[PDB]
């Protein structure tokens, strides 16, 4: 049998023209993000799709993100579920800091490796952070199935596979064996994580993997719940590679 | 008391300004009704309450209500878990009439006998009903506990208290016991009805319990999930009394 899935990132927030890691600072969509996310749930609407099942990570962005979508389908009564282990990547002391500036700091490649790269895990944050309590004083991490000192403090691409693949195997895998109709509500980096472990990509290729934000990204699976082929993107396929490169250009230096 | 509770009725809706009984209609807050929402979840930060899980109906506006009240708490990824059982009182056929015009052409005190009697039952509504497509053909009612078809076409105070007792017993009373801290988003008469359980409150009193839409309710339960005392409305208690006195007033000529 054959089986298809709906993922995909939130759309933009403050910190997305200021060119900022956002990661795990629990930074709201702004007016832009939320209509990014109206719009793909008109996509999914005109598809006729019609979940059964919502998964978000615990950063507000991604579980808001959902809840447009599902009003925009009509489906608020669909069941959601939200895990720390669908969270955006951990930037670690990274968090906060401008992504040109790191490019003129340390170099377009160093940059890119800090970005894309499966194994580099970037510096991890301190208690001196300027939000560091922000993020492990709040709750949701007090009730996460790890304790809040276990918690990691920064995160490679290969160390969020680690936490998430074992959430995606237990709890989503199975219910799209039952044939369910489900819809990832992530992260641009936790989405990548789960993409390259379905679509069997290289450590060395996930590198030139970027994800557009508010895009709903199309993948079918087969018996062994392997990719049948690449993820697709819904939409305009100009404005989402232009959208693409953008993202790609926030990590160069003005030319 | 040894367990503290909280539930509440939605704020309003298009048809609370055309006064007409919505009930299994799934008609979305209006902008009033999405700010009485944040002025719930305002004055329950301000009390701190922190929630481990919510409880809400499939009906839409019970649900925007919760989400509401969560972003306000900062509270987005708290558990939500949705059921029919909890879905307002089926107004039946009387479903889209105007509860003024009711009043007039069959007397105030007929009216509110249907409002708030505990036994009185309303006309089952029929296929020929405007609204009963709307309602049956919808894909949340497809995946009940409980086939299509046997679901209720119109239900009295006790027929309400009867589909929701088990969603208590089975689902939310059990939680309670573990010390979660819990928020029931519902309506007006399915609210009515479990406070009737908890309060043990006699078929007699519940006809006189209106509540006034948009305000948190807390009860304080005790090992055996009863009422310690009765309900308490989270306000000025002034403004709740208007609110009240404004539900009640829909049944007047």
């Amino acid at each position: 049998s054959k089986y298809k899935l709906i993922m995909l990132r939130h759309g933009e927030g403050a910190w997305n023209k200021e060119n900022r890691f956002c990661s795990w600072v629990d930074q709201k969509l702004n007016s832009e993000g939320m209509e990014e996310a109206r719009n793909c749930g008109k996509q999914l609407k005109a598809l006729n799709f019609e979940f059964d099942l919502v998964f978000t990570s615990v950063l507000n962005r991604s579980i808001h993100t959902a809840w447009l979508i599902l009003e925009e389908l009509g489906q608020e009564w669909v069941p959601v579920e939200s895990s720390w282990r669908l969270n955006e990547r951990h930037y670690g002391a990274l968090i906060g800091l401008n992504r040109e500036q790191m490019a003129l700091n340390h170099g377009e490649e160093q940059v890119r490796l800090w970005r894309r790269s499966y194994n580099v895990t970037p510096p991890p944050i301190e208690e001196s952070h300027p939000y560091y309590q922000e993020i492990y004083n709040d709750r949701r991490y007090k009730v996460c199935d790890v304790p809040l000192d276990q918690l990691p403090r920064s995160e490679s691409l290969k160390d969020v596979l680690e936490r998430l693949l074992p959430y995606w195997n237990e709890r989503i895998a199975p219910e799209v064996l039952r044939g369910k109709t489900i819809l990832i509500s992530a992260h641009g980096n936790s989405s990548r994580a789960l993409l390259k472990h379905l679509e069997g990509i290289s450590d060395e290729d996930i590198i030139n993997i970027t994800l557009p934000t508010g895009v709903p990204i199309l993948l079918e699976l087969d018996e062994n719940l392997r990719a049948v082929g690449p993820h697709q993107f819904l939409g305009d396929q100009e404005a989402i590679q232009a959208a693409i490169k953008k993202v790609e250009d926030q990590g160069k230096v003005k030319q």
